[PDB]
Formats: C-alpha cells, structure tokens, sequence
C-alpha cells in the first residue's frame, strides 16, 4: 500500500526471546516459520544505546536483566546468536550493525521474570563463550532445549557435565554422549571431555550448540539412538501419502519418512501404523506420470526411498500405493497359479486353479488339489494327472516330474482326477490300460472327454463294452447306434463288436517305443 514519505528511513527489528527456544525439534534454535517475535519499528540511524533503554522500559526489565544477542547468519547456513558489546558499539547505528539486514532478528536474553533480582552475570567479551545445549531423549526421540550457558573458553568439557545432568533431570554421574550440532545433516562427536572448550569444539563461537544423551544400552533399543542418527533422520524427512489400490477412491493416510529409508524400514512404518506384519503388505513403484499405482515393488528391493520418490515433480503430493495380503510377500511372490480340469466321481469337469510351489513335483499339485475336492465314495482315494490335447489323452504324468518342467496351459489341458479301483494295481501280465477317445467317422474328428480304460486278454469286447457303459451312463440304444475301433497314427480299423477277443499286443505300441503315439480305443458316434 501507499508507503510513508520517511518509510525508507525506519528498519525492522525482531526480537525473539528464550521460550521460543522450548518444544524446537529442528536444527539452530527455532523455526522461521513458527517463531512469534516482538517487532519494533525503529530509525534506521537512531544508535544502539536508544534502542536499550527503550526496549528495557517496553519490556518491564531493567537494563541489568537484558542482554542482545543478534541473530547472525554463518557462512555454514546456519543462524545462531552472536555477541554484541554494549559500551563498544552503543553509539554505532542500528543499521549499521544490522549489517543492512532489514528484518534484524536478535535473541533477548533476560533473567527469569521470576525474579524481578539479582542482574544477568557478567560476561567477559573475550575469555568467555555463550553455550546453548540440547539433550536428546532417543527413547521418544525428541529435542529437550536446554538453555544457555556462560562459560571461559579455558574451561574443560568434563566440567560441564553436572550443569547438563542438572537441567535433563539426570542422576548426577551420569555418563554422557556430547556432540556440537554443527548445521544440519552434521553432528560431530565430542570425543575428549578432558580438554578445553577452544580445543574440543570446531570453531568455537557464541551461539554454538552442544546435543548431549545419556550413554546407556537402552538406546540401542530406539529407531534412532544417537543425536547424530536424529538429525540425519530429520535432515532427510518427507511425508508421503499411502493409498490401498484395492480399496477405490481411497484418500490415504499420510506418514512421515525418511529419504535414506530401505525397503524393510519403510514397509514396518507403514505395517505399525496398519498394525499388521511389514511381511503381509505389497507395495507399488509410482507410475512417474499421472497418480495411480505402478509395478509391483519386489520385497528385496536394494534402493532407497528416495529412488521410489525420483518422478515426483518438486511440488506434486508423494504418495505410494499398497496393498495388504493373505500370505507373506515371498509366498505371494514366488506362488504360481496352475490352472486345470477336476474330474469328479459324477464323470463331469469343474475348472480348478491350485497354487502350488513353482518348483514343486506333480505329487503337490495332485496333493494341492486332494485337498479341494470331495473324492468318490469307497474309491481309490489316490489322484492322477492326465494331458489332454484336442480331446485325447497324450500323456499320464508320473508324480516324480517337476512342475516347471510341464507345457504350460495354453491350448494343452491337464486334467486331475481320481483313480477308479480297478486301475490301481492292474496285472501286470494280462491287464492293460488303453486311451478311449469320442470321435465321428474320421478319426482326426474327436470331441467328448477321453478316459482310461483297463481290459484283459482274453476277455471278449462284450464286457469292455459293459464297463465303457457304465462309466458313460447313455441310453442303450443310444449306445448301441455306434461303433468301436482300434487307432494307430491316423489309421484305424474297427472291431467285430459281435466276437472279438482281446488281444493285448493289438493295443502295444512297438516293443520299447514308449513314445506319446501309442494305439488306443476310438468310440465312433455323433455329437452335439
Ligand atoms: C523450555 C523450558 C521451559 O519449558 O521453560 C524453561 C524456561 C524458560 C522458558 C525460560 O526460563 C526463564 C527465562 O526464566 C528460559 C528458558 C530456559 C531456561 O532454562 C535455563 C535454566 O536456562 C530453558 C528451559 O528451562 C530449562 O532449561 C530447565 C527448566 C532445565 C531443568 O532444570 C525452558
């Protein structure tokens, strides 16, 4: 708005005091954006000593309670406070100490209003430091303040142990961790107390920061154990939004992270605010282009957090969708659906999916699949796998194969089923197992649900057609209207159903051909 004609002439003048300091879990010793100053208004080129005693009667202190300590920028890109001489620059201008900062920000040090009282100590310009301290509780990994002391640069580290155990409430012999809070992503540990303030601290100014903790085991019990692990944690922190793709239109909760945080750490954040195990969670790399879930993020994912957050534009809202499961990860990961045919005592399909282990034998899916079904009544209660290819069975998978190691189902069917009593153990010397198949006229022309089938040498095609029967369930003359003949590589002759006696070797493939072109039995009627 209109600016006054001596607006030019006047500065800012912020001045924070020491309360601000209390509940600060950042790095220096407030936040810019949550401070609360007093402000002044004041000429550009009124003097130090003014600017004193008008702010000693504006805030009820005497000038013997209150001292300035600017607000000065390091070259680290901290802030801290600094040393201000009273009787050497009182009569320099406020913006010439200012530096020509127009919001000039200075810390005032008062003695407790609790008091007031005896005056704020003395304080040497040259021989004596002012120290601001800072303990850390790793247990609710938080940021005490502390206070401030004076100090002599002369004094040696181990002296001020009391005074820390003093203002944390620690049992006085307390063995302590100390670390000067340097900047932010930088925590140096103090490692000799038996030194001098000017050795152990780099660089040692007013305003520098001392962290210190209690050294005991039960540290080691926090996310965070040490103040140096703290601030690296905060220094890397972004929230990030986490939305179930299973549930639809879902908001998310938000959760606070870190950028340094592996797959484990991240997914036990989230598992602890979903209260379930980090192991029954699935989680989705970002599509990178416009919000919604991307590829699935495997469990032993080697990047960072970080890595996952790369796509996101400096102000798009982070988030990573999840999903919560009903097995481990691992188990989620490594399973693999087989899907096939059950055949049920009724003689009629049922499609099935198992999910057994991908480097399983057939004995676990047959096993996999025993499990879902009713099996017959007063049957063999042990299972088989059949190929099934163009509605003829090619192949009986013995239970030693690996799965892996089978055609996957893409045209091929595999079919389980149960078998019948007279098929568990056929004698071996006169009793054979053959494939039937439906075809009509012409052999290549097959359709319906193929079987095994046992016959007996000797035994005429009269029973063979007793037991077909009443394993099909169809009218008789139904059944009688068609025909039954013997196939071998397209070529196919039919047998005198009227008397025919079974010979085996009619049905043998070529001795020690155990080839997938064996002979087998073709019923010759008409479909649907
Ligand atoms: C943040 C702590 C708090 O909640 O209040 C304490 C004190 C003040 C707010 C102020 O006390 C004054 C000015 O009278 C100044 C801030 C502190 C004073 O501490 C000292 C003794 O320098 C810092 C905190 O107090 C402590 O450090 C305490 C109570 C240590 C336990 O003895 C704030």
């Amino acid at each position: 708005g209109p600016l006054g004609s001596e607006a030019h002439l006047y500065m800012q003048v912020q001045i924070v005091a020491e309360d601000q300091f209390c509940g600060h879990q950042g790095n220096d010793m407030y936040d810019e954006e949550k401070v609360k100053y007093t402000v002044f208004k004041v000429l550009k080129n009124s003097s130090l000593a003014e600017f004193v005693q008008s702010l000693s009667q504006t805030m009820g202190f005497p000038q013997d309670q209150i001292r300035l300590w600017p607000m000065q920028a390091r070259s680290n890109g901290t802030k801290r406070p600094a040393m201000l001489d009273n009787e050497a620059d009182g009569n320099k201008t406020m913006i010439e100490l200012s530096d020509n900062e127009n919001p000039w920000t200075i810390f005032l040090e008062t003695v407790d209003p609790e008091l007031a009282g005896a005056t704020l100590p003395k304080f040497d310009k040259d021989h004596d430091v002012m120290l601001f301290l800072k303990m850390y509780d790793p247990k609710t990994r938080s940021l005490n303040y502390c206070g401030h002391i004076y100090t002599p640069i002369s004094c040696k580290i181990r002296d001020l142990l009391p005074v820390m155990c003093d203002r944390a409430g620690f049992i006085q012999d307390t063995s302590l961790i100390l670390y000067e809070e340097v900047k932010p992503n930088l925590t140096e540990r103090i490692q000799d107390y038996d030194v001098s303030l000017d050795k152990a601290l780099d660089e040692l100014m007013d305003g520098d920061i001392i962290v210190f903790q209690k050294d005991d085991p039960e540290n080691d019990n926090s996310e965070l154990p040490t103040a140096k692990e703290y601030f690296r944690d905060l220094y890397h922190r972004v929230d990030v939004i986490f939305c179930d793709k299973t549930i639809p239109n879902d908001p998310g909760f938000v959760v606070t992270l870190s950028n340094r945080m592996n797959y484990f750490q991240v997914a036990k954040t989230v598992a602890q605010r979903l209260n379930t195990d980090p192991m029954l969670l699935q989680f989705f790399k970002s599509q990178g282009y416009r919000d919604g879930p991307g590829n699935p993020l495997r469990h032993n994912y080697e990047g960072t957090l970080r890595d996952l957050l790369q796509f996101f534009k400096p102000r798009q809202p982070k988030k990573l969708y999840y999903q919560q499961l009903k097995m481990k990860i691992t188990d989620f990961e490594n399973r693999r659906s087989f899907k096939c045919i059950w055949l049920n005592s009724q003689f009629r399909e049922e499609e099935i999916t198992l999910y057994p282990d991908k480097h399983g034998c057939v004995r676990d899916l047959l096993e996999e699949c025993k499990k879902a079904v009713e099996l017959g009544e007063k049957a063999s209660g042990k299972l088989r796998l059949l190929e099934i290819v163009s509605y003829k069975i090619i192949g009986v998978h013995q239970e030693d194969e690996l799965l892996e190691c089978l055609s996957p189902a893409t045209s091929r069917t595999f079919r389980i089923e149960e078998i019948p009593l007279d098929q568990v153990d056929i004698d071996k010397e006169n009793e054979m197992l053959v494939t039937v198949a439906h075809f009509h006229k012409e052999v290549f022309g097959t359709f319906g649900i193929p079987f095994l089938l046992r016959i007996h040498q000797g035994e005429h095609f009269r029973e063979v057609m007793k037991r077909i029967q009443s394993l099909l369930d169809i009218q008789e003359k139904e059944f009688e209207k068609f025909k039954f003949a013997i196939v071998m590589m397209g070529r196919h002759q039919y047998i005198n159903e009227d008397e025919y006696e079974v010979n085996l070797k009619d049905f043998e493939p070529q001795p020690g051909n155990m080839s997938h072109p064996r002979p087998w039995l073709g019923l010759d009627h008409f479909n649907k």
